[PDB]
């Protein structure tokens, strides 16, 4: 039940699970589950690509896979997937 | 970074997000972010519904929210999300 964890970590893991996700949706059509799976996470947490495959984001974003009027604009002022992963891990609340 | 955890409360609050979601999945045919949350979860995981919500199972299971060839009969022998949650906080491995 109770136990010493590190958070830093946990959300490394996380960005990690995330970026293997997308790099597989932007890449592969046949790959809908990825697709699925970060067009749903996108579109439950509000955020659209990573920090880490910025340069990546463009496609996933292009196919539609970011939150409705998710554009390259708006996107400027909001957090992206892994600000928001480290930010829910850091409690910053 | 390093920090005293309940996995065990953890593994609860994640059940009744899961179960938040189940139940809108369920019976609203408009809310479609609620299905394809559980539908990606169900299959990224390869669970089909719940123990709190057992007799709701049958739904999500009729929409097609469940894994392919996933059927009342093949999943009496699977794991259904809530063990796999507790499993996975339990690190039972």
């Amino acid at each position: 039940s109770h136990m010493f964890v590190n958070k830093d970590q946990i959300a490394k893991d996380v960005k990690q699970f995330y970026d293997q996700a997308l790099q597989q949706a932007v890449v592969d059509d046949d790959a809908n589950n990825a697709k699925a799976v970060v067009k749903t996470f996108h579109e439950t947490v509000d955020c659209c690509g990573s920090s880490t495959l910025a340069a990546l984001t463009t496609s996933v974003l292009k196919n539609n896979l970011c939150p409705s009027g998710s554009n390259i604009i708006s996107n400027l002022l909001k957090k992206d997937c892994h600000q928001k992963i480290d930010d829910f891990f850091s409690g910053k609340l």
